[PDB]
């Protein structure tokens, strides 16, 4: 499935204590911008009511039958487009979420997870943001790969 509308809302359910709130907000907002910059999708943050994409920070078992695993390993996960838990993006609180160095970069991970929230799978290109393995890349030069663009535009272009 894909989202069958182009105005998509998100809501931050709770904040990781790893980062200042402003920096969580900014990383998430910029991550959505990565995908709206190459599609007709528009994303809006809401602060009450039910959003399409709920952003959650949780550790271990957190009520969706896909428990996290402590620091390392699975860093986050997200559900594909749909009602309810569909679209929601969960970040493992046992990671150390960061803006610049150390830990696991929240912006880069959110770009990957929102990709899943929108319906993308994984890429075989190590340069793709949808590559299955996280690695820190220079955020100043960050750019979707041709494969990422092809994938998202096949769904929403
Ligand atoms: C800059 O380029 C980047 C490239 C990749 C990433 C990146 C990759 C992976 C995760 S999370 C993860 C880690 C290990 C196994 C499984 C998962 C879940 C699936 C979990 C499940 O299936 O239960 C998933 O792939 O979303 C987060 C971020 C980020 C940036
Ligand atoms: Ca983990
Ligand atoms: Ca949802
Ligand atoms: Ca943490
Ligand atoms: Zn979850
Ligand atoms: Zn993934």
């Amino acid at each position: 499935p894909v989202w069958r509308k182009h105005y998509i809302t998100y809501r931050i359910n709770n904040y990781t204590p790893d980062m200042n709130r402003e920096d969580v907000d900014y990383a998430i907002r910029k991550a959505f911008q990565v995908w709206s910059n190459v599609t007709p999708l528009k994303f809006s943050k809401i602060n009450t009511g039910m959003a399409d994409i709920l952003v959650v920070f949780a550790r271990g078992a957190h009520g969706d039958d896909h428990a996290f695993d402590g620091k390392g390993g699975i860093l986050a996960h997200a559900f594909g487009p749909g009602s309810g838990i569909g679209g929601d993006a969960h970040f493992d609180e046992d990671e150390f979420w960061t803006t610049h160095s150390g830990g696991t970069n929240l912006f880069l991970t959110a770009v990957h997870e929102i990709g899943h929230s929108l319906g993308l799978g994984h890429s075989s290109d190590p340069k793709a943001v949808m590559f299955p393995t996280y690695a820190y890349v220079d955020i100043n030069t960050f750019r979707l790969s041709a494969d990422d663009i092809r994938g998202i535009q096949s769904l929403y272009g």
